[PDB]
Formats: C-alpha cells, sequence, structure tokens
C-alpha cells in the first residue's frame, strides 16, 4: 500500500511532546501512526529524514513505512508518521510490567546498544552514504520492545547527522536524561559529532540502570523492586533543568547500585563498571557505543554466577 487513503486509525497507544501515537490500519495490515499537529511541523520534518537516510534500516532501529502531511476533515494541518506497530510498547512500559532473568535484562541491553552503535556509526558507501547520528533524547520511552525481547530505537524527532553535507540550542532533550554538560551548557562543540555521541552515551547509561533494577537475578531470594525511571526518587516526577543541574552537575550523583548487589562476581562487578564508563562526568572517558555493545555482549553470554 504506502498511502495514506487506506489508513485507519483505532486505539491511542502512547504519546510523548511531539506526537499523539495510535494503533492503526494500513490496507489490512496492522501499523502504528504518529501524529504530529501544525506546531510539531519541524519535529516530523526532521524525523522522516533520518528515517528516509540510506541505509537506516537495521533490526535496532524502529521500521518506518510511510510520512506525510495529512489535512483533517476540519481542514487542520496534521503531519503523519507511519511506522511498524510493537504491542509490548516503549522499554519504559515493558519494564513496568516485567521482570527479566539475566539473559533477557542483558538482551534488552545489548539490543538498544547495538542499535545506538549502528546508528551513531557512519556508513561511507557512495551512493548509500549513511552519516554518523545522533539521537539527541535517548530514554526509556524512545525505545520500543520487539516481540523477541530485543529492542528498537525509535523517535528521531531531535536526531543531528554529524557527517556529510549540510550541519548543525542543546538544552532540549528529556531532562531527567541530561548529561552533566548539557546541564551546564558547557556540550563542547568543537569535535560535534565526539560531543554528541558521548552525550547519546550517558543516556544510555541511565536506560542500563533501569533495565538491571528490574532484573530477577540481581535481587537473589528477594523481590525485584517496582521499575522507576533513573533520578525519579532523588528529584520525583518531571524535574526542572536547575534542579537537574544541581544533582547530576554539581553533585555529580547519579542513580545508586541496590546493595542487593554484591560485587564479589565478574558479572556484577563489570555490569557496574560498564554502567559507570557511560555515565561518567568526563565525556572524553565515556565508553563509545561500540565499545559498550562488546561489554554488553560479554555479560549476556557469561556461563555461571
Ligand atoms: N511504533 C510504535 N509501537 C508501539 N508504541 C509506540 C510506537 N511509537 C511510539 N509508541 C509509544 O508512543 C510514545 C510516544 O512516541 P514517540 O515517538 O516517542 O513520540 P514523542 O516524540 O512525542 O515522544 C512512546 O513513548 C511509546 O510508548
Ligand atoms: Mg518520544
Amino acid at each position: 500500500s504506502l498511502d495514506l487513503d487506506n489508513l485507519k486509525l483505532l486505539e491511542l497507544i502512547g504519546r510523548g511532546r511531539y506526537g499523539a501515537v495510535y494503533k492503526g490500519s494500513l490496507d489490512e495490515r496492522p501499523v502504528a501512526v504518529k501524529v504530529f499537529s501544525f506546531a510539531n511541523r519541524q519535529n516530523f520534518i526532521n524525523e522522516k529524514n533520518i528515517y528516509r537516510v540510506p541505509l537506516m534500516e537495521h533490526d535496532n532501529i524502529a521500521r518506518f513505512i510511510v510520512g506525510d502531511e495529512r489535512v483533517t476533515a476540519d481542514g487542520r494541518m496534521e503531519y503523519l508518521l507511519v511506522m511498524e506497530y510493537y504491542p509490548n510498547g516503549s522499554l519504559c512500559k515493558y519494564l513496568s510490567l516485567h521482570t527479566s532473568d539475566w539473559v533477557s535484562s542483558c538482551r534488552l541491553a545489548h539490543s538498544v546498544t547495538r542499535g545506538l552503535a549502528y546508528l551513531h556509526t557512519e556508513l561511507p558507501r557512495g551512493d548509500h552514504y549513511k552519516p554518523a547520528i545522533s539521537h539527541r533524547d535517548l530514554n526509556s520511552r524512545n525505545v520500543l520492545v520487539k516481540n523477541d525481547g530485543t529492542c528498537v530505537i525509535s523517535d528521531f524527532g531531535l536526531s543531528m547527522r554529524l557527517t556529510g553535507n549540510r550541519l548543525v540550542i542543546s538544552e532540549v532533550g528529556t531532562i531527567r536524561y541530561m548529561a552533566p554538560e548539557v546541564l551546564e551548557g558547557a556540550v563542547n562543540l568543537r569535535d560535534c559529532e565526539s560531543a554528541l555521541k558521548q552525550v547519546d552515551m550517558y543516556a544510555l547509561g541511565l536506560i542500563y540502570w533501569e533495565i538491571f533494577m528490574r532484573c530477577t537475578d540481581l535481587f537473589p531470594g528477594e523481590s525485584v523492586p517496582e521499575y522507576q525511571m533513573a533520578f525519579q526518587t532523588e528529584v520525583g516526577n518531571h524535574p526542572t533543568f536547575e534542579d537537574m543541574q544541581v544533582l547530576v552537575s554539581r553533585e555529580k550523583q547519579r542513580p545508586k547500585f541496590p546493595e542487593a548487589w554484591k560485587e564479589n562476581s565478574l558479572a556484577v562487578r563489570s555490569l557496574k563498571e560498564t554502567i559507570e564508563d557511560c555515565w561518567d562526568q568526563d565525556a572524553e572517558a565515556r565508553l563509545t557505543a561500540q565499545c559498550a555493545e562488546e561489554r554488553m555482549a560479554e555479560l549476556m553470554m557469561i556461563w555461571e554466577r
């Protein structure tokens, strides 16, 4: 199909700050449909354009189908982005509902990291040149879970190409996931490309924390705590940029590792180190996504505890 006459909208399945998301049907096939109002036009153009970059199809990037303007029956402008429908919803929602064993949690962490490494990596392939991309608002709500328990990265409304022909306020993402240099207005734009990959990597660390806070094998003989976002106990819901700057940049705080994680094991010690190397104060000392994928691959495969 790929033509918005054949498009039927069913129930709402989510919303963020730019779009409302509905389950739908495009010529008999289940799909998900992200609806932008006129005010959010630029975010639509950005997201569509990032999805249409050559070689953006990947197991760990959300599957885009078609995007275009559709005027309402009332003569208002809307933008519709049609993509594959993921019944598990966002990683945040999945983690709310589910705990997972070691292999499953590593699968979630490894698949998200693989997506981000793919996104971050420039593919200079002539007619199919893929630029390096930064997500710019990486978090649990912008990651979706497939039916196989692997993740895809979604929501490229704020993403930016970092290499290639046509380029470039940093204070634009979700506040709780902002790196300290973002909260300081200190992002070092001399090396645009590295600085912005490093900003995603910090957020990746927070994502890791949320995933493993829900791993059954990290809380042996005990209850796994109910799901909470990174920093939720410290700052609550909807922190201000100011309050976050104090906690994260000034006080250098990070989500705490439970006492239940006794690091007399290689698996746990390397888990903690990998998370800590992602959300490091020194942007330049943070793991790359490729290094992080290898860390997570190795943890997934660790034989015995
Ligand atoms: N393809 C999809 N399948 C299932 N749920 C989705 C899909 N895309 C988005 N969602 C849900 O809708 C929410 C908002 O989508 P998102 O694209 O992040 O919009 P925004 O840019 O406004 O935050 C997500 O957090 C997720 O819960
Ligand atoms: Mg979003």
